[PDB]
């Protein structure tokens, strides 16, 4: 009923939006893994008359279920999606949409260890972004790679209509008491990482973090005090 959706209150394959701002939203859905049930998020920004998606909705049959609930809600098509690392919070989901029309792209980077790890692969390799702090245009986003971080190519996302910066899982949200699934990260760099994310994006209003609750820039030193206190 308007509040940002919670992980108790979304069943496994079912996705909800959240309206961010003008022709932004959010998607949140949730998943099983190793025996204990989160959320996640993503991003849509409308492009004229069609979308950008960021990032699956973590699994094939919630990203079936997130273009359908898409379609009611919006009711434009999905034309491109972006994964911003290589896991399958990101990329689980990328068959489905390739089988809907939707083209699908990743840095070299997530290709490479999305191959290497058995996840789903994105069709198209998103150049000009192998060095920490390049930034390209994707439509109506500026993706941007801060450095290593939750894994070594996570991207961020920014929408420069609206101000709105897209962390992916290289921020972590104001409840969070730890690092998250830290398996693949660079706890050394991350710290860093997020320090170029602040220096690039000093006017954002919201940001939106790989899981949990939406927030302002606060979330950013957030993080970093969290991953310095985690690897302490
Ligand atoms: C799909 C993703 O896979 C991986 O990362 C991974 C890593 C390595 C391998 C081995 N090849 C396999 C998979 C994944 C799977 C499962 C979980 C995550 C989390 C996450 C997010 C928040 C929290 C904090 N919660 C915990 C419970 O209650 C309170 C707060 N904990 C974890 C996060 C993330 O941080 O971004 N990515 C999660
Ligand atoms: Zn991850
Ligand atoms: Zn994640």
């Amino acid at each position: 009923s308007g509040e940002y959706p919670t992980v108790n209150e979304i069943p496994v394959g079912e996705v909800r939006l959240y309206q961010i701002a003008d022709g932004v939203w959010s998607h949140i859905a949730t998943q099983s893994f190793d025996g204990a049930v989160y959320p996640s998020n993503g991003l849509i920004v409308r492009d004229g008359d069609e979308l950008l998606l960021i990032d699956t909705a973590w699994g094939a049959k919630n990203t079936a279920a997130l273009l359908a609930e898409i379609e009611k809600q919006i009711g434009l098509p999905v034309t491109r999606a972006v994964s911003t690392h290589f896991h399958d919070d990101r990329v689980g989901g990328v068959d489905v949409l390739r089988a809907a029309g939707v083209a699908t792209y990743a840095s070299p980077s997530t290709r490479r260890l999305a191959e290497a790890e058995g996840n789903e692969i994105p069709t198209h390799s998103l150049e000009g972004l192998s060095s920490s702090g390049d930034a390209v245009r994707f439509g109506p986003v500026e993706l941007f790679y801060p450095g290593a971080a939750h894994s070594t190519d996570n991207l961020v996302v920014y929408v420069p209509s609206a101000n709105v910066l897209y962390g992916g899982c290289a921020v972590h949200e104001l409840s969070s008491t730890s690092a998250g699934n830290v398996a693949d990260a660079d706890l050394a760099e991350w710290p860093t990482s997020v320090e170029r994310i602040q220096k690039h994006y000093p006017e954002a209003e919201v940001v939106i973090p790989g899981h949990g609750l939406p927030g302002g820039l606060d979330l950013l030193q957030h993080t970093a005090n969290v991953v310095k206190a985690h690897k302490n």
